[PDB]
């Protein structure tokens, strides 16, 4: 019960499905807590599903919850998340749902209730105030090394 | 006009396409502002497109802009973003472009100019200074619970 | 050698493959350092591979490493990362591996050893303490504008 971690943050969670464990970090230091599937789902190759996790959270104002795929499933069976990283807003009070998708070309993926199918990170976010300018120069911003370079401008692959 | 939010950050934006609304948060607290498509795009199943948003921003030095898919489109029509999360560097002064892709196997996705097709988050990032070491032990780092465990090492699915 | 950047963070790195350059930022201010492939890989359409980068890092406790696709490859050849954003935990001391996938329907992607195939960001993360509540109301949280709205509730596309 002693906070060693004084400024570590408290995430209210409702287990909409009390049958599932509370999400937890696999190892100390891990960035996310793993989310369970509340249901059994089979995804044929290329199919997607919106899977309930059985939890609702209250991400603090000034923060964001981020739903990330797990790496093992991604490589072993081609499981991904369509909208990755899923963006859980501070005001959301609904059930977190995971948009799983099977990116394997031939093997279906079976998800069982109680499987760990994603991980939830919480991070700060900047709640930005847009300042519309006619040009960056007019806003007095110094030019930058990057400039308008994008889309592979730095090279690093034959196709770029 | 009164800043209630004293340390909230200001994002210079140029509407390269003045016909589109400024990106905005759907709800108070939302992590991102939605980006519009400046153009009409149809994506057949499996096709991708680099779609202009009509905006350029100046992400502050020490921050990153992150282009995330919207969840509704992801589930309803299989819209995703190839390079999600798109990484907008602080020095970039070009147009934000969104690499949309249709991950549905059969139904095309029609995007109209003025549709909200992604969301932009701004977060701090650590501008890391690499310190090359011959080993972590030699750097005097304590071993960790995780160690070299990865790629599903904690289990949580039959395939792992 | 003078720190202009006083509070900028130090990332221990082991070049497991000393033949590859240390990851670097393409431009000042860039959010990530580019990761190299340590190996030659060809991905037929729809195939994925777990590619070694030749590096191990020690992400600081209270932080996360994030493996993001590069935008140029994503658009030019449909390269993506299955588990994007890859989540490198602070305790991980193994090799960073990148789950590349070819989302192009017809053209294979050839990766050569020494190509820059992803970028690594480091960010703070909140190591959340879950507080289970029976309801948010019972936790005394004010209702929110968003409520349980999700999954396209704000509209912005014909399909929503
Ligand atoms: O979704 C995105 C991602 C990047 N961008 C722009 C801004 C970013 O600063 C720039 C480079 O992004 P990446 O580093 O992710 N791509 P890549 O490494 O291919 O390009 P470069 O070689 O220019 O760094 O491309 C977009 O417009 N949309
Ligand atoms: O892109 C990635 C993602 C993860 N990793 C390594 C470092 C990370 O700490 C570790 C576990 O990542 P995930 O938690 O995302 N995967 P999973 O939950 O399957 O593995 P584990 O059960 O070990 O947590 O795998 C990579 O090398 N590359
Ligand atoms: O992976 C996700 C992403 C979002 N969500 C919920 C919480 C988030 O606050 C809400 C809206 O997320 P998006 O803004 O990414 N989606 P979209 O813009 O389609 O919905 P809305 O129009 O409600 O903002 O949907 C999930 O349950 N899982
Ligand atoms: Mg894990
Ligand atoms: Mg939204
Ligand atoms: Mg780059």
């Amino acid at each position: 019960g002693l906070v060693p971690s004084h400024m570590s943050t408290t995430l209210a969670i409702v287990r909409l499905d009390p049958g599932l464990p509370l999400p937890s970090r696999a190892h100390d230091g891990d960035a996310g807590v793993d989310l369970y599937s509340a249901e059994d789902v089979e995804l044929a190759p290329g199919r997607r599903a919106l899977v309930r996790t059985g939890v609702a959270v209250a991400v603090p104002f000034g923060m964001v919850g981020l739903v990330h795929p797990r790496s093992g499933l991604a490589t072993r069976v081609g499981l991904s998340i369509v909208n990755s990283p899923g963006t859980i807003d501070a005001g959301y009070r609904g059930e977190i749902k995971v948009a799983l998708i099977n990116l394997d070309p031939a093997a279906p993926i079976v998800v069982h209730r109680g499987d760990r199918i994603a991980q939830l990170l919480v991070q700060r976010v900047e709640l930005v105030e847009l300042v519309e300018v006619s040009s960056f120069d007019e806003a007095g911003l110094a030019s930058t090394s990057r400039g308008d370079g994008g889309a592979g401008s730095s090279g690093g692959h034959a196709s770029l």
